[PDB]
């Protein structure tokens, strides 16, 4: 969940007052304070926008498509500027940030 929070009650909401609720809990807490919305072009040519900490995994960033698009994460891969992404890597570990691009292409195996 995402939504605007009047934080400092200016009465004018602001773009630094998009907040982030990763948990879908009803708050944000100190974690989700680092939350992010980042892009993934898929071959349908959806795309598809993804709620995420730097601190996920590639393979939580698949279930989160899956959530999302009904895509098992064994038939997808993701790419990121040219390096195809590891499961076991982090967001922050590949430098992907707020408003990033990612590449949903087709897992085909041998
Ligand atoms: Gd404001
Ligand atoms: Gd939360």
């Amino acid at each position: 969940g995402a939504g605007y929070i009047d934080t400092d009650n200016d009465g004018s909401i602001d773009g630094d007052e998009l907040y982030i609720d990763t948990d879908n809990d009803g708050s944000i807490d100190g974690d989700e304070l680092l939350a992010m919305q980042i892009f993934v072009k898929t071959l349908t040519g959806k795309t598809i926008t993804l709620e995420v900490e730097p601190s996920d995994t590639i393979e939580n960033v698949k279930a989160k498509i899956q959530d999302k698009e009904g895509i098992p994460p064994d038939q997808q891969r993701l790419i990121f500027a040219g390096k195809q992404l590891e499961d076991g890597r982090t967001l922050s570990d590949y430098n992907i940030q707020k408003e990033s691009t990612l590449h949903l292409v087709l897992r085909l195996r041998g």
